[PDB]
């Protein structure tokens, strides 16, 4: 079997994407944030506290002709943004694009952070990273995606994210006209739960190429780049202007700047990050201060390949017994 799904920016800088996923009999369909960097499928609900839901789009299992509770399940996440959410369980039907999961666990939210009732667009989540991270107890469950494996056609889905515009996640398969020139693979470490892979380097502008180890996790769910602090200076000094503000939480930038672009390095294959995916807009409305796209992950105690490096490849997240990365140029 394979699926595919059209993914969506939630905003004009493309803070996040939604997907748009079927839930129960009859179908329920939820616009979740498919997340590479957590492994926990979950939805607002029927069973979310009123005050917290504002907009979303609920499953409500009592509707579904396919839900049952998962007896005695809790779950409670926190990310890595500082939000969070909590509920219980069940196991429903869950199809992507086609592809279908039966008695997936399907985490209900009961509380949600305020960060998730303050965004109307996103219904939940729905984590790919591996199923040793997902927080179901006391029985920890498997995500959509190891659900899915032994019957795709290919143990692997893939992100193509895009820049200001749909993309798209397969399930099961290469899509060869997605993607220019060649894939390039590279070991993941799944130690700690992540797609976690070692860039070979990265170049600012024009300039010349550093190679350099850089170990990080391609984290669909995380908007920006996160690198080290030497990494990111190197970058921001640049770019006339651009400081580091910690009033504003990072680097910032006049607004009226060109950006210059940011290689990394797959093996000895190069990702180009275009200027203008580092621009993520006035840090307040109507500001002349700009939000960069490319910060720092001191005191995140992770380097983080989030959107704005994937959404500059075709990536395949190969599944396979021995995980690998898989980077392309498009």
């Amino acid at each position: 079997s394979t699926g595919s799904a059209t993914t969506t920016p939630i905003d004009s800088l493309d803070d996040a994407y939604i997907t748009p996923v079927q839930i129960g009999t009859p179908a329920q369909t939820l616009n979740l944030d498919f997340d590479t960097g957590s492994s926990d499928l979950w939805v607002f609900s029927s069973e979310t506290t009123a005050s917290e839901v504002d907009g979303q789009t609920i499953y409500t299992p009592s509707k579904s002709t396919t839900a049952k509770l998962l007896s005695g399940a809790t779950w409670s996440i926190s990310y890595g943004d500082g939000s969070s959410s909590s509920g219980d369980v069940y196991t429903d039907t869950v199809s992507v694009g086609g592809l279908t999961v039966t008695g997936q666990a399907v985490e209900s939210a009961k509380k949600v952070s305020s960060s998730f009732t303050e965004d109307s667009t996103i219904d939940g989540l729905l984590g790919l990273a591996f199923s040793t991270l997902n927080t179901v107890s006391p029985t920890q469950q498997k995500t959509f995606f190891d659900n899915a494996k032994a019957s795709l056609d290919s143990p692997v889905f893939t992100a193509d994210l895009g820049y200001h515009a749909p993309g798209t996640y397969n399930f099961g398969f290469i899509d060869t006209t997605a993607y220019t020139g060649s894939i390039t693979y590279t070991a993941v470490s799944t130690k700690q739960g992540f797609w976690e892979w070692t860039s070979t380097g990265y170049a600012v502008g024009s300039g010349t190429f550093k190679s350099t180890s850089i170990d990080g996790i391609a984290d669909t769910g995380t908007t920006l780049l996160y690198l080290p602090a030497t990494v990111v200076s190197a970058y921001w000094a640049q770019v006339s202007g651009a400081k580091s503000s910690s009033s504003v939480g990072g680097y910032v930038f006049p607004c009226s700047a060109t950006l210059p672009s940011f290689t990394f390095g797959v093996g000895s294959a190069r990702i180009v990050i275009p200027g203008d995916y580092i621009d993520f807009g006035p840090i307040s409305t109507g500001s002349s201060s700009c939000f960069g796209g490319i910060q720092s992950s001191a005191g995140i105690g992770i380097n983080i390949f989030g959107d704005v490096a994937l959404k500059a490849a075709f990536v395949v997240f190969n599944g396979a017994t021995t995980p690998t990365l898989g980077f392309a140029s498009k």
